[PDB]
């Protein structure tokens, strides 16, 4: 059974029964020598975060991680030629350069990364974000044959993705690598939909086998569908087929592979089936003269020597490499984030920034774009047995035995059975359309965000639609708290138990006494809502009642002049029956004296403001005395709280009602006392432990 | 004394002891009932809110208010024709063009606004953003003698109003005047510090008189620095000794004016007089060809007819018309809210929102420009003795009688001595630089606040830099609520008083009981503190304890079959003194069954976890036992927090660690039933009422 027998204490008497132990809270000097004051211990422990390759690799256990990091080295490695070759057709270069993005931030990334399970290159996402930004790059350069013009595209693609990584690596250097926990998950899903549907529409240029011309931010889906439905006439039913059947058997047999995975070890490999199948039976029966089926290209064999980036280039694209570092860094944190909480080893989320701006510079400077990790491939990589990077080393050693030797092959490649692969993996992405039924039933303020962040990504493209949703999902935070459900109380069995007025049957008020509570933080989108609140839960304004007192209180030191009025020990003698009702009127510059609190000294006589004036003085009553503040669930207050909340303490305390605030703990009277808050009217003693408490004292000092 | 004697509760069993009322709260079907459910009383007191000027004309005080009105509304009326024709100038139009706009607004208000105080027209951060706006529009318009220049401006600032006194009727309409809660007042005090050192730069080109380009968005005050002080060499000292005399003189008589307003009835109108000697000196002593001063041109008598608004600028300045459209309603609100709050009368916003863009539409269509109040002539209509809306008839009328009869006068005006008249007015809005101190020792997250909608404003434009503005004071709500202060709480005085374990002497904890504590609500941005901080409170991670003791469990298993351990009633026998130390390394595909809960069903003898187990299994061993949460400042969850928290619940159960959420009220507990939270492992009998109820249950049951 619950018993308690303790004093009644008030948050000041509290603290004079119960030492605290005055502990000094650390200042800014000494934070700046703790970051200064170096040893041998933390400069090797930062130049081991530093090379994590350092750590992990003396720690290999080659009897037990070999031969699996070999198998998933060679299977991711197959993968990642494949969607190299698909994703540098979202960024309209050469194919070749797609394979140079797979293999320099996978090779960087085993030196400086800290994940074990992801697996390091292009995704579709980034590079129809590289593809947007060199069409506005090129769209926007000074002027000074098809050759020429995708040899300005492979210089600005290679300057946007330098300028993304030098973002990442600035970012993982001033360790503010915590920037993902601003992007909710139903921002993550309706943007990662959306995109979905951004890829699913630029690769029906390459089904269809159209010519399209580059289009730009605002509406790009929508200019691109009226671009390809204008042509249709104009379809190639070779590609068009051949990229069914492609797509009809890759879909079939990832059902059936994921359907039976208990029988089934190392999954099969259909899209590279598909494609030896697709690249065999092109080459021989003449895919390329029988019909007009664009392929792949002869893919020259060899690396690219460096260039440099183009400060132009540069200076055209700043907030579409922004967009893109921040993209980049969101999808590999949250695709680390999975196996290594399934794993259990630590991430350190600025040395993933730094690892991969590294990676992205290496890549942009060698002729390549934009790398992450994706979804597909490290699912790819983890299911095959992967331990650690060194499956990204056998992979990137498979990709560079394709680039250097076997590039004559892929020659006969029908560049819309690419497409085919690229849309037979949107399933995933795509079957998150069944989420806003359940944030719909659930929570209604992340189904907003969802909804939201779908449609600003489709109306405004894939770099803008993202800030957009982001500031929509900072607003919707203020909806959450902008109208709280301000609540009266009372108490419940006689006890100590005091809960909302309308819910129960039996409660009781003491009388005088009103009990408010507002469950949430008071801010600047707050502070007028909780006063009108609590003005209609008290049932009156104190502003009034000051007021017509201080009128009152006018008119009878206006009588008191004329002589109608003498003042005895007590009452007032009245020596006139009835005067003809004159009231006064006061002046501007003059009304403001209606708010002074009231010091009535020179009468003896105590004024009552509650049983009856004389002369007809009508001043209306109140029967409330004390009232308690429930400030449990309130966080913060900023400033406006702070001069609201004084302004509405300070009219509550000049009509001769006490006020209580109650529930809080001594960081929020801490923060109080810096706001200037408490001074000779508003005093600290207001502060109680406990809504009981407060009754009981209230109770105790009335009689 | 504090005296309580009840049976302990736990939110289940105080419900079935308190029977509640069962409210049915309201759907939407309903809330489109009590919209459509016309009445004759309901369409009567919709039309006298669309009318107000029904309500208070034939309540008119017609002895105590005639004088007042009249005398305030001429003293406005002065001030409001020298401020229409010095505004002129910020948008660069023919200054009579500044008189229209002191005029329709004030008329249109008259019927349709609901303040009593404050003066409508012109005030210079509006018309600093019209002037942006009309040279941000004629820099974009297609092709198809400085008088045709000034008639393309002229269409374009009636155009940029038109449209601005659409967007704020349509929001007046829509009833959503209510988002003047979304700008702090640290918003609003840097936003207007910085405007005015905007208007204080744009007044340099007439004092010194020079010939300064219309710049425009990105850096419009440093262009303007720029501009003017390249060519200083061109300053016409007649006009620069003019306006600093007129300027010395005005902000030395305004300083007397307030420095004795006891002795000083219906103040000196030091403006109209400095205004009436510079025009009489000019004139007559022909300050226009002895020296070169531009000076006010022939207005032309008489009022312009209607034009029609192009779309064309409609299309090319919908943003910058919204910008305007939000600062002129904010500021017409704030100002009006003084005076509401002085006077005690009720303000509509949205009535304020209707009347405003209705006055705006009025006057951008009879070629004015863009109105909104000021508070310098909102103080001079009330510190005169302004009663009603009449005072702005009365100064309509003065403005009337300008545009019509007077205008052969004010043309003698000197051109500068109009921007010190305005120069000599910023001192309100100049000294609130000292509020950078204030704030920087009251809150840094205001002060940040601030410093960062001043920065924006600078270095972006009155209409980019307050977008800005309002995201980064979105921000800072989340930067607030991002690191809360998390908690251990500890037992004071054996009473049922819980607090903060590292700040008092002689705390007492329940063995094997942790009391957390997060004072935050608990979203996106914030649910892996949370996480990280719960486990460095508690000591160890679930998942790591659950893992181990499930690799315990299956070498315990694979020992049973080879007949190593056979299970007793109780103890195992283990018929092998030692085991060579073979551990089992699991393949994935196959690593997610150590994180499933453990069912030892198969063995009689209960396994411990805590005391020893055979055959050297080390297995780490915990003294926790209960968890209690003290959830009762967190105000909400969202999605993230339901998911994160579900799955920390989760870990913890399946360690048998019993968990219990405390302080919560019964909205928390009804939000949490739509979540998918409670299922066959988390149970809703986890709710307890306080700290003491679930640590007298702990000791209940335990023995
Ligand atoms: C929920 C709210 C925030 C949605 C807001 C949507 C607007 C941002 C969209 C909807 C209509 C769009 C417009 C629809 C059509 C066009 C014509 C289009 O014309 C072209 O130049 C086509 C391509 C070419 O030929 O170069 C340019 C974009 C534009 C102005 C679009 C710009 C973006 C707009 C205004
Ligand atoms: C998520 C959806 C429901 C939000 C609302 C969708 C609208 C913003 C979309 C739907 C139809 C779209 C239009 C569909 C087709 C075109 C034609 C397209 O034309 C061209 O690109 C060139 C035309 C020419 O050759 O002149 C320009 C965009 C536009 C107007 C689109 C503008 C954006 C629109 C109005
Ligand atoms: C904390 C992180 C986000 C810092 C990242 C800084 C970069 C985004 C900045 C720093 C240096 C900047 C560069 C400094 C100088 C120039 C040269 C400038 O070009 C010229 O002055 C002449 C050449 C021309 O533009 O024709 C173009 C922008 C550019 C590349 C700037 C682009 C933006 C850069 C890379
Ligand atoms: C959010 C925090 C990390 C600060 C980020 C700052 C950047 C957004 C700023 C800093 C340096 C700026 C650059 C400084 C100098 C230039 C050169 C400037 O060149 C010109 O004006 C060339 C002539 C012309 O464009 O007509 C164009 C803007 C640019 C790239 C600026 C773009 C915006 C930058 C990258
Ligand atoms: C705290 C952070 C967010 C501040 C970010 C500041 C930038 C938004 C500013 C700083 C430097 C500015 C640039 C400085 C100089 C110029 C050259 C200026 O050149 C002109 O065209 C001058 C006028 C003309 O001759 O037409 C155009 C604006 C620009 C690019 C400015 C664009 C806006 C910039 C990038
Ligand atoms: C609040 C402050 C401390 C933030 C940082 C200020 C900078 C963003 C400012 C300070 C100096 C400014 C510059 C001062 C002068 C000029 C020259 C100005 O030149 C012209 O307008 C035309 C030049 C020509 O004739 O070619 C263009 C803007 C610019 C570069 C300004 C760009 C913005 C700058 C770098
Ligand atoms: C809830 C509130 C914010 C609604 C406010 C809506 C306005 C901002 C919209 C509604 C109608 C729109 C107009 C509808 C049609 C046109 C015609 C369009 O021009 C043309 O189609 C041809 C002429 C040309 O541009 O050359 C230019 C934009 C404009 C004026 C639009 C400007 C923006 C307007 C006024
Ligand atoms: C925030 C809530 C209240 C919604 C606000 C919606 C507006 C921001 C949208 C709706 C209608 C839109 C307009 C619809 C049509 C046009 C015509 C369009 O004309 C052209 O593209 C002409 C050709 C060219 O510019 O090259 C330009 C954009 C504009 C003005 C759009 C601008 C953005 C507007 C005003
Ligand atoms: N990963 C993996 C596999 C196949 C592929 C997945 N996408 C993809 C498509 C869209 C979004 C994200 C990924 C490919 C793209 C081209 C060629 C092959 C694939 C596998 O072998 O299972
Ligand atoms: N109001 C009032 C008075 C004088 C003026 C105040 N500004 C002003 C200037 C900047 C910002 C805001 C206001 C004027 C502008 C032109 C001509 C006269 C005035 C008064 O007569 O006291």
């Amino acid at each position: 059974q619950y018993i308690v027998a303790r004093p009644v204490y008030s948050t000041n008497a509290f603290e004079e029964n119960h030492k605290k132990t005055g502990r000094h809270h650390k200042t800014f000097l000494d934070h700046l020598k703790v970051c200064c004051s170096c040893s041998p211990q933390k400069a090797k422990r930062i130049v081991l975060s530093l090379f994590p390759i350092a750590s992990w690799l003396p720690a290999y256990r080659l009897k037990e991680w070999l031969l699996s990091d070999i198998v998933s080295g060679i299977s991711t490695g197959i993968v990642a030629v494949l969607q190299g070759l698909a994703f540098a057709l979202l960024v309209d270069i050469p194919p070749v350069y797609g394979l140079y993005a797979s293999f320099f931030p996978a090779i960087i990334y085993l030196f400086f990364g800290t994940s074990r399970h992801i697996s390091v290159g292009p995704f579709p996402i980034l590079s129809m974000m590289v593809g947007l930004a060199v069409s506005g790059a090129v769209s926007k350069a000074v002027p000074d044959s098809l050759l020429d013009d995708e040899r300005v595209r492979v210089a600005a693609a290679a300057s946007v993705t330098v300028l993304s990584g030098i973002i990442q690596l600035a970012f993982g250097i001033l360790r503010i690598g915590f920037v993902v926990i601003y992007l909710s998950e139903s921002l993550i899903s309706g943007f990662t939909t959306a995109a979905a549907v951004h890829v699913l529409v630029s690769q029906l240029k390459f089904i269809f086998q159209l010519t399209v011309p580059s289009h730009t931010d605002p509406v790009s889906i929508f200019k691109v569908l009226y671009s390809v439905f204008s042509q249709i006439e104009k379809t190639n039913i070779a590609d068009l087929v051949t990229a069914l059947i492609v797509l009809l058997v890759v879909s079939i047999v990832k059902e059936i592979n994921q359907r039976f995975k208990d029988k089934l070890p190392v999954p099969i490999p259909i899209e590279f089936i598909m494609t030896v199948i697709a690249a065999g039976v092109s080459y021989g029966c003449d895919f390329k003269n029988r019909f007009k089926v664009a392929v792949v290209g002869d893919m020259n064999p060899g690396f690219q020597p460096p260039i440099t980036p183009d400060v132009e280039t540069f200076q055209n694209t700043v907030g579409d490499c922004f967009g893109i570092a921040m993209v980049a860094f969101a999808v590999a944190f949250s695709v680390a984030s999975v196996y290594s909480l399934k794993y259990d080893y630590p991430l350190d989320g600025n040395q993933e920034l730094i690892a991969l701006g590294l990676g992205n510079i290496v890549c942009g400077v060698f002729r390549g774009f934009a790398g992450s990790t994706a979804l597909s491939r490290s699912a790819v990589q983890e299911s095959t047995g992967g331990k650690t990077q060194i499956a990204g080393l056998i992979g990137a050693i498979i990709v560079l035995i394709v680039v250097l030797a076997i590039g004559f092959l892929l020659a006969p490649l029908q560049k819309s059975v690419l497409a085919a692969l690229a849309l037979g993996n949107l399933k995933g992405m795509l079957m998150q359309f069944a989420e806003i039924g359940r944030l719909w039933r659930k929570d209604k303020y992340d189904c907003l965000i969802w909804i939201m962040t779908f449609i600003f990504t489709i109306v405004l493209g894939l770099g803008l639609g993202l800030a957009a949703s982001v500031a929509f999902q900072l607003l919707t935070i203020v909806f959450r708290t902008q109208f709280p459900k301000c609540s009266t109380l009372a108490n419940i069995g006689r006890t100590n138990i005091y809960k909302n007025k309308k819910d129960y049957y039996d409660m009781y008020e003491p009388e005088g006494v009103k009990i408010f509570r507002c469950p949430s933080p008071i801010y600047f989108a707050n502070i007028g809502f909780f006063r009108r609140k609590l003005i209609d839960a008290v049932g009156f304004s104190p502003l009034r009642i000051l007021r017509k007192r201080n009128k009152a209180l006018r008119k009878i030191r206006k009588l008191q002049k004329q002589g109608l009025l003498q003042v005895t020990p007590k009452g007032f003698i009245c020596t006139v029956d009835t005067i003809k009702d004159s009231d006064e009127e006061l002046d501007n510059n003059q009304i403001e004296v209606l708010d002074q609190p009231i010091n009535t000294t020179d009468l003896p006589f105590h004024i009552d403001w509650n049983d009856d004036l004389p002369l007809n003085i009508e001043v209306p009553k109140i029967s409330l005395h004390s009232l308690i503040l429930d400030f449990s669930a309130v966080s913060f207050l900023d400033v406006s709280s702070v001069r609201g909340l004084k302004s509405i303490l300070q009219e509550f305390i000049r009509i001769k009602v006490d006020v209580y605030i109650v529930g809080t703990d001594d960081d929020f009277i801490e923060k109080l006392n810096r706001y200037e808050f408490f001074d000779g009217e508003v005093k600290s003693s207001i502060f109680f432990l406990t809504i009981h408490d407060a009754v009981l004292h209230i109770l105790m000092k009335k009689d």
